[PDB]
């Protein structure tokens, strides 16, 4: 039915603010380490970072965890990828069992968008095939993390770095490596041509059949084979179906509930490109990659 | 010296099993009570045919043997996960190590344990290319071979082999059942992602050359080029933006010091050299350590 976000409680208790000679962004504080974007110390390019971090004064890092009221102190500074690993005196007692998991495109995460070390908004996002997320950030939002939760463990996937004029956003995983070829420099950077995550677009139409209307007038009458669709997809900015073989279990499940084979869904996608004419599907006027098959099937 | 390093196959060898089904012979790996093998052992199917055709496959037809342990296994249930079959068998594998199913990012290296009839016959090294293919070596009956790495006591499975394409590229899934790239286990010609050089690895191999063979060869560029200037050239010349992996800069900057050649000269050498070639088989982590 709905777009589900993971509860932001564990992340709020670990957020901190990091300020360095005027530049201010967010960090996350797990055990005795604070992870924050490296450009808090300056807007350097290429291979300048190794030297500038090595001469960075640990005393110029003013770090405070506001929801815990305590102000931290940086003992050592280490660059790990495009992130800084500020080792601090105190161990965070709120640190959960966590894991640094890299996202593959087409997966979802909750964004805990923070300012001055406090979470202000949480929203849903899916890593696109251009390795960008379509999010919402203002100045000082860098260091905001994307995360998911399985049982007790906090699965951190993302830390925010860059906004690209088209309201796309880019960052690293928590290991410090970017998604895609983007880097933390204030320049125009070439972008991958947008391509739909077909598995998720299929999940959008199925979610519509399951909660809004089981027989919409735009639902195609005829089927198209997966193979015929994949031939059309290569010329129409749709990824090869299925993008992920594991999504087929969920997609076959949704077809059984909706009593609509995925061949009708794929053919509806082809027809919609020529005649959606403003149809609102699952509450959007777009093709949305926010609905993953797993979230639609499980809920 | 500096060599291409591979991981010992012994841990993989003791879990390899043969899987035969109605005259089709593949390999599989036996972890705990589950044998993981490619699903096309039951037949050549396309699209969404797989789910139904798997559900009608009688497990008595899955003849599974462990040749090194002398065991024959009896499959009890069959589950398709992604493009892989999960055959639950009665016996637990006493040789199951601590293992993890880790997905591989392009540019990384792994060791292939090339197997036939459930026996590892060859071991060799590959690097996942940016087109999401490995350039390996497989014959009929090698599907089920695994690519892996080791850290300590843990076996990190990354790859199970499925397909060979006309231009001697090979594609498969991870151990969770999802393919690398847009390729699928169907006997048709499939479009391939255009090739792109993993620049971090091309830089690692050139440094490896300056560290063992000829320090300062004559085809080294005399002048530096900017990282930023290289990346503008790279976008038009089939090289990935540098750095491919930000964590590789630690290794690469360390290589640049002992080689006493800045990375800006390596990059400008890469540009001048452009006249499977200039390979991406050396990762900076391997050369540096
Ligand atoms: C970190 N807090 C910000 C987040 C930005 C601010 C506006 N919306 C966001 O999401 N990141 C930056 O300020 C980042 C920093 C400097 C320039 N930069 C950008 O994202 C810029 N975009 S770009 C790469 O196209 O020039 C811009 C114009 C400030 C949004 C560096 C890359 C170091
Ligand atoms: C599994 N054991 C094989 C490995 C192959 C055999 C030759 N070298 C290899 O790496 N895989 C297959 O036989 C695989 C199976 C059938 C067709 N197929 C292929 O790899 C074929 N290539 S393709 C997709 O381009 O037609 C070929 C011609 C046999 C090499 C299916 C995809 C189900």
């Amino acid at each position: 039915i709905k777009i589900l976000l993971h509860p932001s409680g564990v992340v709020e208790r670990c957020m901190v603010s990091v300020v360095y000679n005027g530049s201010a962004l967010n960090g996350i504080w797990l055990k005795n380490v604070v992870y924050c974007p490296r450009h808090v110390i300056g807007k350097f390019r290429g291979d300048q970072w190794t030297h500038m971090v090595s001469i960075a004064d640990c005393r110029d890092f003013i770090v405070k965890c506001p929801i815990q009221g305590i102000q931290l102190n940086v003992q050592s500074v280490k660059m790990v990828g495009a992130l800084l690993q500020l080792t601090v005196h105190t161990n965070n007692t709120a640190t959960p069992d966590y894991k640094f998991e890299r996202l593959q495109p087409g997966s979802s995460m909750t964004i805990a968008c923070a300012y001055d070390g406090i979470v202000r908004h949480v929203y849903h996002v899916v890593l696109q095939l251009n390795n960008l997320i379509y999010a919402s950030f203002l100045n000082g939002a860098c260091g905001s993390v994307g995360y998911t939760l399985k049982g007790k463990t906090l699965y951190l996937h993302y830390m925010h770095h860059i906004e690209f004029n088209n309201k796309t956003h880019s960052g690293t995983d928590l290991e410090g490596n970017f998604y895609g070829p983007y880097v933390d420099e204030e320049v125009i950077q070439q972008q991958t041509a947008f391509q739909y995550y077909t598995d998720n677009v299929v999940a959008q139409l199925y979610a519509h059949l399951l909660t809004v209307d089981a027989r919409p007038k735009w639902l195609a009458q005829s089927q198209i084979s997966i193979e015929d669709f994949n031939s059309w997809a290569a010329n129409n900015s749709f990824a090869n179906f299925p993008c992920e073989q594991t999504n087929m279990s969920y997609i076959m499940g949704l077809s059984q509930t909706a009593r609509v084979p995925v061949e009708r869904i794929l053919n509806t996608i082809i027809q919609l490109t020529t005649n959606r004419d403003g149809a609102c599907i699952m509450g959007s006027y777009d093709f949305e990659c926010d609905w993953t098959p797993e979230m639609v099937y499980n809920q």
